[PDB]
C-alpha cells in the first residue's frame, strides 16, 4: 500500500493503485540496452532481496523494464504509458509501477541508475506501491568536497562514501585529501605505481556509481608564475592533469586558497591557460572547478563592491570555469538569496557553494549531525553546483550528507526538520528514535569566535526550559513543566545507553565520548529540577544534595574533550545553579 520514505524527494509522485507484492522472480527487459551500471545496481538489489532472474519470461512473475530514452525498447514505452522522461533535464528518470509491471526508464544512463535508486527504496519486503514518477535534480551537480583537517577518511570509508553518495543521487566527489602528498607537496608528480591500484578503486568505484570523481590539486605550496619558471611548472600542471587523465579522471580542481603570492592575474592566467591547453584539448573533461584566494564574502566584497583581487580574478576567469565560494563567511549560519545575487552578480555566472557542514575541524569535541540549515530554498537560482565538506567522521556524517542530497535535489520543497527525521529513520533502523533524541542535542556549531553554523540544539526542550524559568519567575504553577522535563531528561540517558548497547562500532567509535556526555549532562539536568523542587519544598538539605550532583555533573561535562547541547543541556544547569526561588 503505502510509499516508504524516499530520498531524495522526487519531484513528481502519484500515488494510481493500492500496490501489489513483487514475485519471487522476475522477468527482466531491457537489459541489453539500458545503462550498465544501473542493470549492475538492480542486479545487486534483486540479489540482496531473493528475487531470482527468469531465463524465460513469465511464470506470471513481475514484469521489470529498464532503459533510457531513445533506446530500441519497445515494452518500456507500452509499459509507462503516457510518462515519460524525453521532456526531463540530464538525469532525470520516470518510473512507473502499476498492475503486475515496473518500468524505469531515463533521459540518460544516470537517469536510468537513479530510477534503480528510487526503485530500491520504493520496495519494501517485496511490496511497492503503485506510482506515477517523474524527477529530475534542482541542482546540476550534487556532492562532496573532501576538504576538513584532521584524521583523514580511510581507503574503506572513501569507498562506502561514493556508493552512499550514488545511493542519494549525489553526482560529485572532490578528492583532495590534506594526508595524499599529490594533490599538494608533491602536486607537480604523477602518481607512483605503488599508488595507482588505491587510486584506481576510487576512479572506478566513482564511475559504477554515476558519482564524477574531481581530482583536487593545490599547486600554491610553491607554484612559480613569472616568465621561465612559470613556464616549466604550468607544464608540470599538464603533465600532472594527463596522468590523471590516463587512469580515467575527468573533473579538475585548482585551489588557491592558500598561496602566498595572492596574485588574482597569475591564478586568473593559470586556470585559462588550463582550460585551454587542457579542458577544451580533451573534449570530455567536465568544466573547470577552482576556489580563489579569497572565498569567502567577507574577504571577497567591501562595501557591496569586489575588493581588488577578486575584482580582477573574477574580470580575468575564463566563463566556463566553476568558482566555489563559502557564503557570507568560511563558516555561517547561513546564505541568504542576496549573498549569491552578490556574488553571482560579480562573477557573472551560477556560482559553486563549498559548504562547511557538517565539518568540525575548527571544533572537534563536538559532532555536527543536523540537516542543511540556512541555505536558501530559491539558492538554484545564482549556483548550480552544491558541494559539502563533512567531518573526519565519515560514518555520522551520512545523517547531514543525507539531507544535502534532498536539498540540491530538491530544493523548492525542501524542509529541514523533516529531511532530517527522515535521514535517522532511513540510516539508524529501530534505532532511529533514540538516534534522533541525541542528535537533536548535537547540530549546533559554533567555536565561539569566527566558524558557526546549523540549526539550535534540541529547539523544543530550549524553548520549554524558558517556560519553566518564567514560570517560576512569575508565581506560576511550574509542577507539570518538572513532571515532563524530568521526563525529557531520562529519556535522553535511556536513549543514550540503548545507543552505546546497540549501535555498530563503524558508528559508536565517532561517537561513544559524546554520547557519554549527553548521559552525564541529562543526570545534572535532572538533579537541576531536584534542586528547584527541593527549594518549592524548603528542604535544603535535599537542596545542596542536588546542587552538589548538579555541579559535579556540570564539571565533568566542561572537563570533557566531547562537547554537546552546549546551550540546552548543559546551559540549563548553569542557569539552575544561579536560580534562587527565595527571590521571586
Ligand atoms: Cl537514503
Amino acid at each position: 500500500v503505502l510509499v516508504p520514505n524516499l530520498n531524495p524527494t522526487p519531484e513528481n509522485l502519484e500515488v494510481v493503485g493500492d500496490g501489489f507484492k513483487i514475485t519471487s522472480s522476475i522477468n527482466l527487459v531491457g537489459e541489453e540496452e539500458a545503462d550498465e551500471n544501473a542493470v549492475n545496481a538492480l542486479r545487486e538489489f534483486l540479489t540482496a532481496n531473493n528475487i531470482e532472474i527468469n531465463s524465460e519470461n513469465d511464470p506470471n512473475s513481475t514484469t521489470l523494464i529498464i532503459g533510457e530514452v531513445d533506446d530500441d525498447i519497445p515494452e518500456l514505452d507500452e509499459a509507462l504509458n503516457g510518462t515519460t522522461a524525453e521532456n526531463l533535464k540530464e538525469e532525470g528518470y520516470a518510473l512507473v509501477s502499476n498492475d503486475g509491471k515496473i518500468a524505469i526508464e531515463g533521459k540518460d544512463g544516470d537517469g536510468t541508475f537513479y530510477g534503480v535508486q528510487t526503485f530500491k527504496q520504493l520496495v519494501k519486503e517485496s511490496n511497492i506501491p503503485e506510482v506515477n514518477i517523474t524527477d529530475y535534480p534542482t541542482v546540476s551537480a550534487r556532492g562532496i568536497v573532501e576538504g576538513f583537517y584532521g584524521t583523514p577518511w580511510t581507503h574503506q570509508d572513501r569507498l562506502d562514501q561514493i556508493k552512499f553518495y550514488g545511493e542519494n543521487k549525489l553526482n560529485t566527489y572532490i578528492y583532495a585529501p590534506k594526508d595524499d602528498p599529490y594533490h599538494r607537496e608533491k602536486w607537480r608528480e604523477p602518481y607512483p605505481e605503488s599508488e595507482m591500484q588505491r587510486m584506481q578503486e576510487l576512479i572506478n568505484a566513482s564511475a559504477e556509481n554515476k558519482v564524477d570523481f574531481v581530482f583536487g590539486i593545490s599547486p600554491g605550496i610553491d607554484i612559480r608564475f613569472d616568465g621561465d619558471a612559470g613556464e616549466e611548472d604550468f607544464n608540470h600542471l599538464i603533465t600532472k592533469a594527463e596522468s590523471l587523465y590516463d587512469m580515467g579522471v575527468r573533473s579538475f580542481a585548482i585551489y588557491w586558497d592558500d598561496i602566498q603570492d595572492k596574485s588574482a592575474a597569475k591564478h586568473a592566467q593559470v586556470l585559462n591557460r588550463f582550460n585551454e591547453e587542457f579542458v577544451k584539448a580533451k573534449g570530455d573533461v567536465k568544466p573547470l572547478i577552482t576556489v580563489p584566494t579569497e572565498y569567502d564574502t567577507g574577504a571577497m566584497v567591501s562595501n557591496g563592491q569586489p575588493r581588488a583581487y577578486t575584482r580582477i580574478f573574477a574580470e580575468t576567469v575564463d566563463p566556463s570555469i566553476e568558482v566555489m565560494w563559502t557564503g557570507p563567511g568560511v563558516v555561517t549560519n547561513e546564505i541568504p538569496l542576496s549573498d549569491a545575487q552578490l556574488i553571482s552578480g560579480i562573477y557573472n555566472r551560477n556560482m559553486a557553494v563549498w559548504w562547511n557542514y557538517p565539518v568540525t575541524d575548527y571544533f572537534k569535541g563536538k559532532l555536527a549531525l543536523g540537516p542543511m540549515h540556512g541555505l536558501d530554498k530559491g539558492l538554484n537560482q545564482y549556483v548550480d553546483f552544491f558541494t559539502v565538506n563533512p567531518m573526519e567522521h565519515a560514518e555520522l556524517s551520512k545523517i547531514s550528507i543525507h539531507t544535502a542530497a534532498d536539498y540540491s535535489w530538491n530544493m523548492d520543497n525542501y524542509d529541514y526538520d523533516k529531511a532530517w527525521n527522515r535521514a535517522i529513520d532511513m540510516l539508524y533502523g529501530d534505532l532511529a528514535e533514540d538516534m534522533k533524541v541525541f542528535a537533536n542535542h548535537s547540530t549546533r556549531m559554533d567555536n565561539k569566535t569566527w566558524a558557526k553554523s546549523g540549526r539550535e540544539d534540541a529547539p523544543e526542550l530550549r524553548a520549554k526550559m524558558d517556560e519553566l524559568w518564567n514560570k517560576l519567575s512569575s508565581k506560576e504553577d511550574a509542577s507539570a513543566l518538572i513532571e515532563e522535563l524530568y521526563g525529557e531528561f531520562a529519556r535522553m540517558e535511556e536513549a543514550c545507553n540503548n545507543l552505546k548497547a546497540n549501535l555498530p562500532e563503524v558508528a559508536l567509535e565517532e561517537c561513544s565520548r559524546q554520547l557519554d556526555e549527553l548521559i552525564t549532562l541529562a543526570q545534572g539536568d535532572k538533579a537541576s529540577l531536584d534542586m528547584i523542587v527541593a527549594q518549592l519544598n524548603e528542604d535544603t538539605e535535599a537542596y545542596e544534595s542536588a546542587k552538589e550532583i548538579a555541579q559535579n555533573k556540570l564539571n565533568t561535562a566542561l572537563s570533557s574533550f566531547a562537547v554537546i547541547s552546549e546551550k540546552v543541556a548543559q546551559s540549563f544547569i548553569q542557569e539552575a545553579l544561579s536560580f534562587d526561588l527565595t527571590l521571586i
